[PDB]
């Protein structure tokens, strides 16, 4: 048997880890893996989709990093959806507790006393009411956790204190921290979209004179394998890798071997890794 | 047109950033990439390579991790070496600087006063005459430049100065610093055989109270963008890839579209790129 991932690139670390526990997950199911990369064409998600329909795999696991239509995952092989975009039932799709997470991490900031919290990683200027409406979305989701632990406090989150540097990738964490700082912020803490960001964060922090944690908390979004070396060594969300890769392995391979129940959705679990880089 | 990428897996990010690499250069050509990973079998290689009959890919870029005998290379579909191993001329290859950066920047370490180096990555118990004489090999050749820049120096390099972690990891980053300064070891410099080893030893250096370069200078190889963002950031041998990813592509292009000259081996340039865990 051959399973297929679609990807956008492995410029940042997520994409390893996620990669390596999907190839572990199936091998144990006797599977192989292939792995295509969509990011390097315009319209990439939907030409992946399109040329599954040549390659050898039995079936795909796709990890959307983008919002679609209510087509592109009606398809004639066996498909799972990853990442935190809607497939409408269209297919089994395997998410991450993204509200829940970053509501329960926002809020432990708050009830450690760290009051002043920025958010790397997402544009403030789409407005309060898009994040607290959304039903979609990696860095909508996330916004809507820390908005609600903000609203449980009392507190009007402030979307001048999200901080965006375009993509989410390390140079973007290392922009929004100059961003921030350059605005005069000094928070208590800044949690980021993911670790990667927060890894860029820890460097341009301690670049400019910040020390972590005992200036500012830092907190990232994964737990991939480099927190765990990074100085500070970083707390971080951990979605639960293991259990998102086995749900979206066994659903795919369930599918291809006939299984024909209506779609689900699973969500995975989370626990936050708490390190060096916070003081809770 | 369609390429094939075979590697080990993802695990350290080295392979995320070859593979980004041949992407874009891929991309340039029009063609596209599928990645196929073989860490996961046993005689995984071998067994990659039986499998590129059956994928839709053009021809194969393989990046092979362990010396293979003067029959694997020997298939039916274009193909290109990447790596430290010798094809013995059955195919075009690409390979990396690996005595001379060696050389060079132990070269640099001595002659700027840091007598006492120590190599991680490379297990001292293999003696002198299997690095002397070594033709191959990515710790091989590595050791073997660090051990001619002590000799144009007049000293032996001492086995005892080589740590091995096991594998070539951050995780064996942090193994071989434990075992060299569980030893008493207090060396002037570390120099580490890629960048995921380096980062752990950043690490765990930290961790038990070393500064860095305070106390030691430690320099990695491949110069991964980890690197920019570590704490303190990383000085490492560049050897670079960007040039190295498009030998392969081309010379792999070449061959599909019936380029029919004798096979080649290709060998990049190296830079050291000299950042704050240094102070050269």
């Amino acid at each position: 048997g051959l399973l297929g991932l679609a990807i956008f690139d492995f410029s940042q670390p997520f994409a390893s880890y996620l990669a390596d526990q999907i190839i572990v997950c199936a091998r144990e199911h006797h599977y192989g893996v292939i792995i295509n990369t969509y990011g390097q064409n315009e319209h990439g998600l939907a030409r992946a989709m399109r040329q599954a329909n040549n390659l050898a795999a039995d079936g795909w696991i796709v990890f959307a990093d983008h919002a679609m239509g209510q087509k592109m995952l009606d398809q004639s092989y066996p498909l799972v959806l990853t990442g935190d975009w809607d497939a409408y039932g269209k297919v089994d799709q395997v998410t991450m507790p993204n509200v829940e997470a970053m509501r329960y991490t926002t809020n432990r900031l708050l009830d450690s006393g760290y009051r002043s919290i920025a958010l790397f990683g997402a544009d403030g200027s789409l407005g309060a009411r898009h994040y607290r409406q959304a039903t979609e979305g990696t860095q909508e989701l996330r916004v809507q956790g820390y908005m609600q632990a903000y609203e449980e406090h009392g507190i009007e989150a402030r979307m001048d204190m999200l901080f965006s540097g375009g993509l989410l990738t390390s140079d973007s964490g290392v922009r929004a921290t100059n961003l921030m700082m350059d605005q005069g912020v000094r928070p208590d803490a800044i949690i980021c979209l993911n670790d990667a960001m927060a890894l860029g964060a820890l460097h341009q922090l301690q670049v400019r004179g910040i020390r972590v944690p005992d200036d500012v908390q830092v907190v990232g979004f994964d737990n991939v394998p480099e927190a765990t070396y990074a100085n500070p060594s970083l707390t971080t969300i951990d979605p639960h890798i293991d259990s998102y890769a086995r749900h979206a392995v066994d659903m795919l391979i369930e599918r291809i071997q006939g299984y024909d129940g209506a779609k689900r959705v699973y969500t995975s679990d989370f626990t936050l890794v708490e390190r060096s880089s916070t003081s809770l």
